[PDB]
């Protein structure tokens, strides 16, 4: 199970680590995947996810994809988690450097709450342009299940940390 995580609230953890690692070590439940609306796992946490389950989890999601059509920004669906969870919950959090509505990232986050325990990222952050500051506060704002969260860079993981309210 998850092990040196900081705690942050009764349900918020977090951790500097990267979330493919991650998940291979523990096996959750749900894993978290920062996915976009079309589910294409191209960069950033899908991209390594996907890279991960050896292209299992883009074929899984083409196939989603071809009979549900894309999902909503804010949205979410799961999906196996493959060689890395038992499923893994694809959340959309707006891209705010494709123009998405930031105001979308707490309905990204009430995805979670639909899970007793997850492994995650921060939505929105990283490549998809947010503050990681913010996300952290939505999340902690938001989430009421018990989630773990997976931050890969160690210098970003220390700002939050040191600056959390
Ligand atoms: C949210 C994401 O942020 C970064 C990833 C990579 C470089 C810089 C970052 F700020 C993370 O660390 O998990």
């Amino acid at each position: 199970s998850f092990s040196g995580y900081l705690k942050l609230t009764d349900n918020v953890y977090i951790k500097n680590a990267d979330i493919v690692e991650e998940a291979k070590k523990v096996k959750p439940t749900v894993v978290v995947n920062a996915a976009n609306v079309y589910l294409k796992h191209g960069g950033g946490v899908a991209g390594a996810l996907n890279k991960a389950t050896n292209n299992a989890m883009q074929v899984e999601s083409d196939d989603y994809i071809a009979t549900n059509g894309p999902l909503k920004v804010g949205g979410s669906c799961v999906l196996s988690g493959h060689n890395l969870a038992k499923h893994c919950l694809h959340v959309v959090g707006p891209n705010v450097n494709k123009g998405e509505d930031i105001q979308l990232l707490k309905s990204a986050y009430e995805n979670f709450n639909q899970h007793e325990v997850l492994l995650a990222p921060l939505l929105s952050a990283g490549i998809f342009g947010a503050d990681p500051i913010h996300s952290l506060r939505v999340c902690v704002d938001t989430v009421r299940t018990n989630v773990y969260l997976a931050v890969f860079d160690k210098n970003l993981y220390d700002k939050l940390v040191s600056s959390f309210l």
